């Protein structure tokens, strides 16, 4: 309703006295701190992207082995919202067997990755789907087979359509890839419009429905790229279900959304992005 001009303004005051950066500094010096021990033993030392990203282990998603159970992945679960994801790092050589182990075990329905394989050439992430088209792989470790099956390819994002199989009761699930292809590290989507035509390609897909697995998000580290897509898909849940809007403090949410994984949104500019794409995605919205 008259709402939505609450949002503009309050978006224009934080950019027109730049207080962006201040804000984000704020949430940084505010975030919660949490143990990430089993992160840190020497078995999990390759299991692991980069030292500094960790998941917490109050909420570090446990694979069903009875060897090793880690992965460099957590949980988010937004109560208000009723809403979860599980953000990982984009996965290893060596990492791909447990990827698709967890997304099995977890019941997940879909996959969105907001990064790229090479990105500045450097390897940011690894193979782990088929490319080719009918191409298909075997993860011998965790006993699972993968097959490409469609590939809408386009100009900002790729959907690929997946059959995973567990070979030990010969169960086959459909996962839906989504891959934003325009995403740099540290940089912003190419446009809100872009950005948000992509997470509704993914809402409509009912990957983000309730009666699923969490959706599984991951980019690189698996906190700037992902916590900025989870926090706008949360904060455009929260003002479609209050009554008035406007009372969704993006601040508030992201601290609370970090109390599972830590540095959810690495810039100034991605926080600011993203009070951008959640008013300007609030217009279709709302209504
Ligand atoms: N800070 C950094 O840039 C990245 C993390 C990162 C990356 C991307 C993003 C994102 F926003 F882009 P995303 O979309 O993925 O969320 C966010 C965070 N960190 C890092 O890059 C840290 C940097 C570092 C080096 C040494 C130290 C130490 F000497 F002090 P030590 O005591 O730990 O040994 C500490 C930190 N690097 C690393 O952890 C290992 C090198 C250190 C090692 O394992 O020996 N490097 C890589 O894994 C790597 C992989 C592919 C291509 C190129 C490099």
């Amino acid at each position: 309703k008259l709402e939505f001009m609450e949002m503009e303004k309050e978006f224009e005051q934080i950019d027109k006295s730049g207080s962006w950066a201040a804000i984000y500094q704020d949430i940084r010096h505010e975030a919660s701190d949490f143990p990430c021990r089993v992160a840190k033993l020497p078995k999990n030392k390759n299991r692991n992207r980069y030292r500094d990203v960790s998941p917490f282990d109050h909420s570090r998603i446990k694979l069903h082995q009875e060897d090793n159970d880690y992965i460099n992945a957590s949980l988010i679960k937004m109560e208000e919202a009723q809403r979860s994801y599980i953000l990982t790092q984009g996965p290893l050589p060596n990492t791909c067997g447990h990827f698709w182990e967890m997304v099995w075990e977890q019941k997940s329905r879909g996959v969105v990755m907001l990064n790229r394989v090479m990105e500045k050439g450097s390897l940011k992430c690894a193979q782990y789907w088929p490319q080719k088209e009918e191409k298909e792989m075997i993860f011998e470790d965790t006993n699972l087979k993968l097959t490409l099956i469609s590939e809408d390819i386009k100009s900002y994002y790729t959907v690929r359509q997946l059959e995973l199989e567990n070979l030990t009761t010969q169960e086959t699930r459909e996962i839906l890839h989504f891959h934003y292809t325009t995403w740099p590290d540290f940089g912003v989507p190419e446009s809100p419009a872009s950005f948000l035509n992509f997470l509704f390609k993914v809402r409509e897909s009912g990957s983000l429905s309730p009666e699923h697995g969490p959706v599984v998000v991951h980019c690189s580290a698996g906190i700037g790229r992902s916590g900025t897509f989870c926090l706008a898909d949360t904060c455009l849940l929260l003002m479609d279900k209050r009554k008035d809007p406007s009372s969704v403090d993006i601040k508030k949410v992201l601290l609370e959304m970090r109390k599972f994984r830590m540095g959810l949104i690495q810039t100034a500019d991605q926080l600011r992005f993203s009070y951008l794409a959640v008013i300007e995605g609030a217009k279709f919205i709302m209504g």
